[PDB]
RNA sequence: UCCAAGGCUAAAUACUCCUGACUGACCGAUAGUGAACCAGUACCGUGAGGGAAAGGCGAAAAGAACCCCUGUGAGGGGAG
């Protein structure tokens, strides 16, 4: 069985966190927390939170053996931006998007 | 045909800030008032003045006790 976990807006971009993504996707649980801890990104602390509430859920609720699940799907979405003013030059100002990402893991055996 | 250089005179006529009742081949949230919502507000302007956006869980809050991950955070998964 499936095992979902959602981190709905983490604040950082959909774009920032997909490169994070894809090198967990159908990897270990092991691994992809290896990954997840030496990773110098700011995208691999929240999947690496997400992924571990997972994992979590699925030793609890589900009650599945642990040392054989696998990132079986993952993907991240675009939240909610803010929308911020930032003032510029010659009295003109841009519209700033402060993008967030819904981070979905689904951990498998 | 009528008697200025004295004064008056209701009704039938004009209108709606409003009160009551009732109506609509009027609108239904970019519409209808600018304003369904804490609106002449926020905001802009020295000022006169200009002038927004923004409604809906569910029949009933019964608005999720408790457990788990997390930073006693967000967010979620169970349970209900």
């Amino acid at each position: 069985m499936e095992v979902t976990a959602k981190l709905r807006g983490a604040a950082i971009s959909a774009q920032k966190v997909r490169l994070v993504a894809d090198e967990v996707r159908g990897k270990s649980i092991e691994r992809a927390l290896d990954i997840l801890t030496y990773s110098n990104k700011k995208g691999a602390v929240f999947v690496k939170k997400c992924l571990n509430s997972a994992i979590a859920n699925a030793e609890h609720n589900h009650g599945l053996d642990i040392d054989g699940l696998k990132v079986a799907t993952i993907y991240v979405d675009e939240g909610i931006t803010l929308k911020r003013i930032l003032p510029r030059a010659k009295g003109r100002a841009d519209r700033i998007s402060k993008r967030t990402c819904h981070i979905t893991i689904k951990v498998g055996e």
